[PDB]
């Protein structure tokens, strides 16, 4: 029900570290990360461009686990 995930805030390029101003919080379905995971992602790559609005999935982001 109302899990939030993290949305990019703006497009994000492959291969770029993740800064705060990349990420927001929305509830959206299907669920992506946590938006609770968001400082644990700061600094992390994407492995692929992320689209303005895009749920961050766990496939994307270079070295997570959670």
């Amino acid at each position: 029900a109302n899990q939030a995930s993290v949305v990019a805030n703006q497009l994000i390029p492959i291969n770029t570290a993740l800064s705060l101003v990349m990420m927001r919080s929305e509830v959206v379905t299907p669920v992506g990360i946590p938006a609770e995971d968001i400082p644990r992602l700061v600094s992390m790559q994407v492995n692929r461009a992320v689209p303005l609005g895009t749920t961050l999935m766990p496939d994307m982001v270079k070295g997570y686990a959670a």
